């Protein structure tokens, strides 16, 4: 029918669905979406020829090049977009910046997500995928396959992309937990806080910030922790979390259970367990997997989530509320508190005591 | 209506750009879910309910490892969210909840119709790895000028099918089985072949095109023309004669010249260059006969929309200036390359038919 025609191009469309991401990436490197932020008003719109006068190119194709992206990414509204007719009949487009594009360029703090979309576009995150069918069939990890180590170890090793994954990590926390510290009320009081798996140290700068009498530490892989710039009120300090965690009144980890099985989740929740007074805490920060396959974007973004965990980590998997009151309970703790969400982050709290 | 920027408006802003920055995740586990056969498995398992559940398609893999089903279930749930599949819940003993698994109508085009054939291998293509390395070259080959592919590869994109065999028979494979799906619909709507004497397929691919020309329309001769590497691989059809060439040098003779998916390949000027070509290898009648998408007039949010747009940007990655064009811009190609008559015939799954007359 016109029903056969919808489900061919609808198979169709799914055949180059990597064009999106793979054109979005290049005009962010090209610095497109921040040319257009600062060239004109909010609610105005650009041509690509004045874009493309402020790249470093004498490319005569560089502004139909850019509007073909650009157009591809207005089907989309990752950019809005306006039509002026030319003196022959046809008719080209102005684009501007569509609500997307606000985490997309740098916010008042300088930061955004354009870091995550580099790093989850890069070459070295897309190679697992050829691996997937072999890991289904033969057992082990995507990741693992392409590398020949786990994805932590591989970090190690290749300084790049290192820091091209820290700095996702870290511009993504900073917008995330901007908007927690709004509403969630519970590191107030604290003495000392240990951020385990903290990265490069954003949220546990943001944490100090808020509250300048906290004593922080940042606890993660020394390769990461070199990296790490210095902030007043944070200690950072290497090591691995299976091993031992740091002492504190509360342990925050953000986006660490869902690296992992529920075995090794276990391990770390006991580690955690053990390094705390009898009436601290764990704050878990983490994605919640709704309980069925819904088309709604918050819903996609948690089960590509679900979707890059098998990819990339051993065991790891995006889990439900019971789910982590599971872990909790098999941890030994005592009560569980949903304390706030933002962003599809949920901050969860491990009570040692109820 | 102005939308006010609110808590819950920026929550569905951040969430879209945390989308869009996984979006490759779909068409990678999509590939996967092909490679493995599970589209297939899951037409030809159904129980009578029509549901199949991940251990049931596990267990019909050449595997052992007892993760298989989970892992099975993540991928499926991903594409049950993009409904590229359909899903039911069913409660377990201990209270958790199951999914099973069905086909959702897109499949009709990712599994073997009638004809053994499916859009299936045409994705295999899109997804193939040596396909996705020019996008790491596109900022490039906008500062630099230049074709992404070129950058990744060091030669354009013919060149490389003619040293990497691999690839070459997944190009070769996915470009039949688009064009054996579209070009059936085409002939049983389109009747522009009727009375011809001889057809030329000019970057015929493999053949499959010419072959249900000449299935349908016997007493035509059929030429199938293109490059001798594509020549070489490409089944004896009764009634078609292949023959390798370089289209830019010229073209067989012939009533009417067809031309599928080769104008979007080219720039302006080598479109120039190749109709000029096929104009003088014509009779005064004769005709070429373009199968193309046509770009819509903006940027909308359709899928048919939307499939063109995405080939547009393809060809910029793949190709020697390939763009895709309107309907005026193909008319113009026509007029500027001597043709007289431009007429649009027929269309089929967002493939339009052109005819460019050499005498209006
Ligand atoms: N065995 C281990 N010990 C300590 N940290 C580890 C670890 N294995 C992985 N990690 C750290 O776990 C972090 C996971 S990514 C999450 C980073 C940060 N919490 C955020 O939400 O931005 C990485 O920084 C990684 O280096
Ligand atoms: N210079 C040239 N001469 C002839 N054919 C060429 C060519 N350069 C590229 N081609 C061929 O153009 C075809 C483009 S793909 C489209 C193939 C076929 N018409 C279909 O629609 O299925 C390929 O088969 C390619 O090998
Ligand atoms: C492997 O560690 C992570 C990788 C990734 C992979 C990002 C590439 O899209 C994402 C994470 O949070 C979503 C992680 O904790
Ligand atoms: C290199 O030429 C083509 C590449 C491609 C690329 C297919 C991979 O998505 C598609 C075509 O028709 C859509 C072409 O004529």
């Amino acid at each position: 029918h016109s029903s056969d025609e919808e489900a061919n191009l609808f198979a169709m469309q799914l055949a180059s669905a990597a064009v999106l991401p793979m054109a979005l990436k290049a005009a962010i490197e090209l610095d497109v979406l921040e040319i257009m932020a600062k060239s004109v008003p909010p609610s105005g719109y650009i041509s690509p020829a004045e874009i493309a006068a402020q790249l470093p190119t004498t490319n005569p194709e560089a502004p139909v090049m850019l509007d073909r992206v650009l157009r591809l990414l207005a089907s989309y509204s990752v950019v809005t977009y306006t039509l002026r007719e030319l003196p022959s009949g046809k008719v080209e487009r102005l684009y501007g910046l569509a609500p997307v594009c606000k985490f997309l360029t740098k916010n008042e703090d300088g930061v955004s997500l354009a870091p995550f979309l580099l790093l989850a576009t890069d070459k070295v995150l897309l190679e697992p995928w050829f691996y997937l069918k072999d890991a289904i069939l033969e057992g082990g990890i995507p990741f693992n396959k392409a590398y020949g180590m786990n994805i932590w170890d591989y970090f190690g090793t290749d300084h790049r992309i290192n820091k091209v994954f820290n700095k996702g990590m870290s511009s993504n926390s900073t917008i995330t937990m901007k908007k927690i510290l709004e509403m969630y009320n519970g590191f107030e009081g604290l003495t000392t806080i240990v951020d385990v798996g903290g990265g490069t140290g954003a949220v546990a700068s943001m944490i100090v910030a808020k509250y300048p009498s906290i004593n922080a530490i940042n606890f993660d892989l020394p390769h990461v922790i070199q990296d790490a710039p210095a902030f007043s009120g944070v200690e950072h300090l290497g090591g691995d979390m299976f091993d031992g965690v740091p002492k504190g009144d509360a342990i925050f980890i953000k986006w660490i259970c869902h690296d992992w099985s529920d075995e090794h989740c276990l391990k770390l929740l006991k580690n955690c367990y053990a390094a705390l007074p009898d009436h601290g805490k764990v704050i878990v920060a983490e994605y919640i997997l709704p309980p069925s396959p819904d088309p709604s974007i918050a819903t996609k973004v948690v089960i590509h989530t679900d979707a890059l965990m098998l990819a990339y980590n051993p065991g790891g998997k995006e889990r439900t509320e019971k789910e982590f009151q599971a872990l909790a309970m098999a941890s030994g703790f005592r009560g569980f508190k949903v304390a706030s969400c933002a962003f599809n982050t949920y901050v969860m709290e491990f009570l040692k005591t109820a």
